[PDB]
Parts: structure tokens; sequence; C-alpha cells
């Protein structure tokens, strides 16, 4: 079966990293971080990897009950909550995860909305909904042992023992104690735990190559900042490649990003086995071209394989 | 002539077309005496989008534009005034043959969400989100003429003439004065204008047949109820079929609800060439079947098929 990609523009295109349209692409050369994102993590013969799934809508989403309001030093009214699996099932902490698929993949203050429908009840349920934040650098996120803690501005109205439901919005600030760095990994069992089941790092091993991201910029409740978030490939890429499940015939298959309009190339890039991109650009920002480009699949190459300079 | 497909992805693995929403259940109702014309999760077989329908799971029921006036409620609550552009940011065209921007919301009711606003100006721009609600059957909610209005609980922090987004995440009641009513337009122009460029109504033609919907639960913000958004087809299909546009050899393809545990088949459905199913079924409620089934296509057959019944 042979590879292909999907034929979406960049802006018919989604982050797999947080529910996002993709802005622009991105390089960083000079990025010091270990590169080892969990979600938007798919190989090109279709194994997801990290705590990936196929929900655009199940990205930093989390589901489960409120058990209790608990105390926490930090400001705002702070609520434990059991975590389950997206799909409603128990999270089993022994599957070879390193979380709740869906668990956000970075430290920071993940701001959103908590909603609730009663199970108990004309015979309808009470519901309630506010403005949460997840900080994932938090001690008490612990999604891997199956509960994490959320914050509220609301005092009261949130309910013990009700199906709970967070959606992500963006981040609740990125100032210097929200710790927000998109590499730096939650410690999904608690602090001082060992992350396991991780996808692994990636990293261009080419000369003159760098790592060529698909960027979101994500909305702040408050502060000052513009925030971005990077994935290595995007959410319609982890679903067609994991229902295509084709066969990859090297380690690195040559992608030239197109204009349609014209039928140009922009540039080529190398889109490795793990699934994610490298190009042969000596700078950082955005790679300005229109956003009705797409990459296609030209060929299965190697390694050994220099890349036209952008 | 290219083969007509389904992706393989599982009822567990898709999403609602019409709101961010994971799908929950397949639904019938026979006894549905609305007209079904939903304008998101249009697209045909050989991959025509209608009426708003766009690819982005984040553009679905979202807006991007700008607030230009705060006006306060007679008795509760702000409002505020915003034109709106298309999602890409492009100014919205009135004179295109859509029916609104692509992604507006096709249902009356109040819809739940959050503001977000990037300053433009500055070195690093200001922020502010809050919670919003847009009344999509309000005589101010004109997004065919470029503009909206949203309320806040906020009575202040929200800045005129500042990049602002809408991220959607449920209904804020659906009480009688809430005006939920998911079969239900909006006026895009206005009361007193009709709507133009809409994607056809949908039924079955022939008799014991009935619509087969994807439906999927919508959060509440406060209230009673257990609110559900059914679409024709996941946007997982819709993007599909767009990238596809396999030719429609008849009226209907047949497809098969299958078990991939067992292989065996659970039911069959027509899936026309408007993009919608049916099935021959004569009772209404969700289906039961488990979420690891997908539906398979069979064959191309023709209208007069008889359905097996359910
Ligand atoms: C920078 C400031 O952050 C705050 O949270 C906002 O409420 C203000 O409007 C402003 O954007
Ligand atoms: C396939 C590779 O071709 C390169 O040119 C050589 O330098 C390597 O040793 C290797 O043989």
């Amino acid at each position: 079966k042979p590879f292909t990609l999907p034929i979406l523009t960049l802006g018919e295109l989604t982050n797999s990293r947080f529910p996002l349209p993709i802005d622009v692409l991105y390089t960083n050369p000079n990025e010091s971080a270990i590169v080892q994102c969990q979600n938007g993590r798919c190989t090109l013969d279709g194994e997801l990897q990290g705590t990936t799934q196929l929900l655009p809508t199940g990205i930093c989403a989390f589901r489960g009950k409120v058990t209790q309001q608990v105390q926490d030093e930090h400001r705002g009214t702070h609520w434990n909550m059991t975590v389950t699996n997206l799909n409603g099932t128990p999270f089993d902490p022994t599957e070879d995860v390193p979380a709740p698929l869906g668990t956000p993949d970075f430290s920071g203050q993940i701001y959103g909305v908590i909603s609730q429908r009663n199970t108990n009840t004309g015979n309808l349920p009470a519901n309630r909904a506010h403005e949460a934040v997840i900080a994932t650098y938090s001690p008490k996120f612990t999604p891997k042992l199956g509960n994490i803690q959320f914050s509220t501005w609301e005092t009261q109205d949130v309910s013990s023992g009700q199906p709970t439901k967070f959606t992500p919005v963006g981040l609740a600030s990125v100032d210097a104690n929200s710790h927000f760095d998109q590499w730096t990994l939650p410690s999904y069992s608690g602090a001082l735990t060992l992350n396991m089941n991780l996808a692994p790092s990636v990293a261009p091993v080419f000369p003159g190559e760098c790592l060529l991201f698909f960027r979101s910029f994500i909305p702040l409740k408050g502060g000052y900042g513009n925030p971005a978030i990077d994935c290595l490939m995007p959410q319609e890429w982890v679903q067609h490649l994991y229902q295509e499940s084709a066969p990859s015939l090297s380690d690195v298959a040559l992608v030239r990003y197109v204009n349609p309009e014209t039928g140009r190339t922009l540039f080529e890039a190398k889109l490795h086995r793990n699934g994610f991109l490298t190009v042969a650009r000596n700078s950082a920002g955005p790679v300005v071209a229109p956003t009705n480009g797409y990459f296609r699949f030209d060929s299965w190459v190697n390694q050994f394989y220099t890349l036209a300079p952008m």
C-alpha cells in the first residue's frame, strides 16, 4: 500500500497538541530543549504513540468526576477530580501509556471550562459550568494515577460526585509563575516520579537541518504574551496515517511543500518514520508562505539525502 | 472511476460536525415534525461542501472578528457588538454564495463559550478572555450581514477594535426562554430576510425509513436538561469525502454497520448522495451498538433498494 498524506492545506489543518487551527509553519534551530511531546505522535505507518488519540475534541480534554474541594497554596478555589479514559471507561494505570490518552503534554496553566451534568434526576439532570485552570506542573497533577486538580474563580458551584468534563480553551497566563514551557512534560504520576511509556524524543540528525513545526497561537485568559504551541504533525495527519497504515519503505519520506495555485514547489522537507519533519533552514521563525500550500509525498529517500535549502 | 470509500474510524473515534463534541451514539427519531436542514456537516458523497460547512473541527460554531460597541442589557449582563470576518481572517464578503461565514452556528439557541482577545498593538500584546453567550435567535445575530452580538457576565473587560475569537463550549440554557431548537435555522441576515444558499433539507423518501443521526450531548452552563446535537455525518466523513471526491455512481450508497470483533453486520443503511443516512427503523432513541463498530461501504445501490429492518 502506497504511502500518502492528506491533501489538506495549512488553512485546513488543526494542531495535534491543542484544539487550535494551524496558523503557520515554524522553525527554531537553536532550541536547547529536548523535543518530546506526547500528543500528535504517530509513526508514518500509523502507530499512535505517547498520549495521542484520534479526536480533535480529546486533545487536552479530561473526563471524570469531582470528588471534593481541596486546599491549595495558590489563588482560587481548588477541586480534585478523578479522571477516566475519554470514552468513559476506567483508566487502567497498568496500560503502557504515559497517562490517559488526550492528557496535556506540556507544563503550564491550561485554561478552559469545567462542565457537569448530574447523574441523578421532567426527569432531567441539573447542570453547571465554570471557567477552570489546570496547572500541569502541580504536584496534584497526577493523571497517570487517575486524578487531577483544577482551580476555579467560582467559589462554590461545583458539585461532588458528578460527571465532569474539561473543555480546554487556552492558557491562564504565561507570566513567570505560570511555568509555561511547551517542551517540558508534566510529571504524569506526580512530583519526583519518572514518566513512562513515552513517545521518543525527535531531533534532526543531518547537518544544516532543523525541526519543522506546525504552529498555533494559543488564547490567553489574561496578561501579556503571544504564546504558541508547536506540533510535529497536524491532527489530520495523525488521523490519516492511523487509518492508512501504509508500510514505511525507508526511514525518510521526501515531501514537497507545493502551492496548488501555481503548482510550484516552495521548499522540500524530510518526513521521518517516527512522524516529524526536518528542513534545511538556517533561521528561526515562521515560514512565510500562502496558507493554501500543502505537503505532497514525492518519494521514499534515505538519511543521506540532501535537502534543497529553504 | 475512483472507488467510493468511508473512513474506517469507529464511533468512539468520530466527532460531531455541528458542534465540537465527540459522537456519543447513533440515534433515530421517526416522528420528528421539524424540517431537517442543518447547514454544518453538509457534504455530498462526491465531496462538495454545502451550507456553512468548513473542514476545521475548531471552526464549527466558531467566530472571528472585532468588538465595536458595548451595550448594556436592560435587565442583566452586557452585550457586545462584533463584526465578524471569515475564520481565516479575511473580510467576509456577503455577496459570496454562502448562507453566512463558514462555521456559523446552524441552530437556534443560546450558545455558550469563551470570547478571547489578543491585542494587535504594543513589546507583548495584552490579552483577555471571558465566558460569553451568543443568542442565535436574536435580531442582532446577523452573521450574513457581517455582524453579531454576544453577551458576557463580565461587565467591562472586553476591548473594542481588537482581534476576537469565540470558542464554543456548549449551551447557556435550554429553558423555554432560551429558545433551543437544533432544527430551527438562525435568520442569518435578520428576521425579515430570507436565508440564502442553503444546503437542502433531508428526509427519507421511502416509507418505513427514517433519518439516522450521529448524536452528541452538549454541555450546559446552568439549569436542567440533557441537550443533544444530531449531525448527518461526522466531521471526519466531511473531511474524507472532500479529499476523495470520488464520483457518485448512484443516488445511494449502501453501507453496513459492522462489528470488527466478529466481522458481522449489525444493520445496514442508505447513505444518500447529498450526504445523509436513512435506516429502516420504526422507533426512536439510541441505536444500541458497540462503539468500536463502523460503517463500511458495500455497494452503490438504487433509491428503490429495500433496507433490512433494524
Ligand atoms: C493584560 C491584561 O490582562 C488582564 O487579565 C485583562 O483582564 C486585561 O484586559 C489586560 O488584557
Ligand atoms: C549510503 C551512504 O552514501 C554516502 O555517500 C556514504 O558516504 C556513506 O558511507 C553511505 O555509503
